[PDB]
C-alpha cells in the first residue's frame, strides 16, 4: 500500500516525528530551492508539540504536515486554500503570502471536523 513514487510523500509513525524534519523544530524551515522554502508541521494526540511554522511572503512556500493519526490542516485568508490529507503521509502546499500575519485556525476542512483534529498554525515573515 504505501507505496509512494510521482508526487507525494508517505511517511510512517515509525521514527517520522523522532528523526528527520519533523524531529527537531529546527528543521522547521529550511531552503532547498531558489526561492522556495520547506516548511514541516506536526501534532499528535500523543503528549504536546510546539508548532514552529513560517512562510516568508514573496517566496514560494512548500508546507509539509504529517501525523499518526490525526488531521491538522489550515485555513488561510487570502485566498479559497483547500489543504486537507489523512495522517500517514505528508502534504505539499504551494501557497505564498504578500504582507505579514499571524493566523491559526481550522475551519472547513472538507469534511469540516470540529471535535477532532488541531487549530492549525502558520506565521508569516517579511
Amino acid at each position: 500500500m504505501v507505496i509512494p513514487a510521482g508526487k507525494l510523500e508517505r511517511v510512517d509513525p515509525t521514527t517520522v516525528r523522532q528523526e528527520g524534519p519533523w524531529a527537531d523544530p529546527a528543521q522547521a524551515v529550511v531552503q532547498t530551492g531558489p526561492n522556495q522554502y520547506t516548511v514541516y508541521v506536526l501534532a499528535f494526540a500523543f503528549g504536546y508539540q510546539p508548532n514552529p511554522i513560517e512562510v516568508p511572503q514573496g517566496a514560494e512556500i512548500v508546507f509539509k504536515i504529517t501525523s499518526p493519526d490525526v488531521i491538522h490542516g489550515f485555513h488561510v485568508e487570502g485566498t479559497n486554500i483547500n489543504v486537507e490529507v489523512l495522517p500517514g503521509e505528508v502534504s505539499t502546499v504551494r501557497y505564498t503570502f504578500k504582507r505579514p500575519g499571524e493566523y491559526r485556525i481550522i475551519c472547513n476542512q472538507y469534511c469540516g471536523l470540529g471535535h477532532q483534529n488541531m487549530f492549525g498554525t502558520i506565521v508569516v515573515k517579511e
